[PDB]
């Protein structure tokens, strides 16, 4: 396939041009991070020198903006722990990564650090503890870090996030209040408030990172009570019958007293961010880390009904589309060597010059939304030795069995 070699081209021609002349441009979700994982993925490849040339012309033109203007967020997909994920791999090829690498990581630790400081639980709102602003999605990038001096912010985060799966309200805690939703839309369809059920922003991207910290060495009783409640209040609210494997995005402060669900949703789809394929690394991580046949039966089982279903599918982006669902499935076969997802993913690499053509131009080039999320998805199925860790940032962990 010669397509991605083009495609790659124009990205690199709109960066080019960007960089000759905002805060957008050094996040992970739509700026120079993401696009340094894409070209850096395409090591193998013969321009791959041209490649490495303009990675470290992106990096010169980060720490540029950088000494400028600073951060304001130590986040994964906005912030610091973004930036570090991007070059990480480089870190022993230059003094200058690493320099740069020690930077952030300080900055980071004295970032979260001083987020819990502050912390006040009755404003609690989903980028506090999520992956994509919160502690779950900055932790996911430090659990890279095999340097013991981050042992006690690890241990500080992990305490923090289990914490906020105990009830308060009498009973409560991650229960996001109607005035701190994210958005008005949000707001409104939730004037009561909710529990938020999405990986990217609610409780299983909390158990997936309680899972992984625990296979990497950092876990205590209260770390995994979190990770078995988790579990369980999604076991508790699954929807039934024709609707099994199904999750609504946000639980309601009755449904939770009443322990069942009440008020069905408008709309749920099948994404990464919100809904099964999400929800299915939940119970895969779950499953491995708790030793639990079951949970990793079942992870295989919603992952399955989701790609067979495909529920709100409109596009091949990362977030919500289907590259990311592919993703998760190649992640499952990597992990369990399962063969119960091969046509899914023999189909969208048959499909894979016609995805990129038609790929929109109004999700812009970056990583969450943009196409090179998707070159990056297309360019692993072609060589899949990863010469980076973009799949940190989706809570895909292929070294969830190798240990610690
Ligand atoms: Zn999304």
């Amino acid at each position: 396939k010669k397509n991605i070699k083009r495609n790659v081209e124009k990205i690199i021609a709109q960066w080019d041009e960007r960089t000759r002349k905002d805060f957008g441009e050094l996040t992970l979700s739509t700026g120079l991070p993401g696009i340094i994982l894409m070209l850096a993925e395409l090591k193998n490849k013969d321009n791959s020198k041209i490649y490495q040339k303009k990675i470290d012309n992106y990096i010169e033109y980060i720490v540029s903006k950088l000494s400028t203007y600073g951060l304001l967020t130590g986040s994964l997909y906005s912030g610091a722990a973004g930036i570090a994920l991007s070059i990480l791999h480089l870190r022993e090829d230059d003094e200058k990564y690493k320099n740069l690498l020690d930077s952030l990581n300080r900055y980071i630790e004295y970032f979260v650090r001083e987020k819990i400081e502050g912390f006040n639980l009755e404003n609690i709102t989903p980028p506090d503890y999520d992956v994509i602003e919160g502690l779950s999605g900055i932790l996911s990038y430090l659990l890279l870090i095999n340097d013991e001096q981050y042992d006690d912010l690890k241990i500080l985060i992990i305490n923090f996030l289990s914490n906020l799966t105990k009830e308060n309200n009498g009973l409560i805690s991650l229960y996001i209040k109607s005035e701190n939703q994210m958005s008005q839309s949000e707001s409104e369809m939730y004037p009561l408030g909710c529990l938020n059920m999405g990986l990217a922003h609610g409780l299983a991207g909390v158990g997936c990172i309680l899972a992984y910290a625990h296979i990497k060495g950092y876990s205590n009783e209260a770390s995994l009570s979190a990770l078995q409640k988790i579990i369980f209040i999604y076991e508790k609210f699954e929807l039934e019958r024709k609707k099994q494997f199904l999750w609504k995005d946000g639980l309601v402060a009755d449904e939770l007293k009443k322990e069942k669900v009440i008020r069905e949703a408008s709309f749920i789809r099948d994404a990464w961010c919100y809904g099964g394929p999400g929800i299915s690394l939940l119970y895969l991580y779950g499953g491995l880390a708790l030793d639990n046949d079951y949970f990793v039966d079942k992870a295989e089982k919603i992952l399955e009904s989701a790609m067979q279903r495909k529920l709100g599918i409109d596009s091949y982006m990362i977030c919500h589309g289907y590259s990311g669902l592919i993703e998760i499935c190649s992640l499952f076969k990597r992990l369990l060597n399962t063969k119960k997802f091969d046509s899914y993913m023999e189909e969208f690499n048959v499909n894979s010059e016609q995805i990129l053509e038609e790929y929109g131009d109004e999700s812009g080039t970056g990583f969450l939304e943009g196409i090179s999320g998707c070159i990056l998805v297309l360019s692993k199925f072609e060589y899949s030795i990863n010469f980076t860790y973009w799949r940190q940032a989706l809570l895909l962990f292929d070294d969830f069995l190798k240990g610690g």
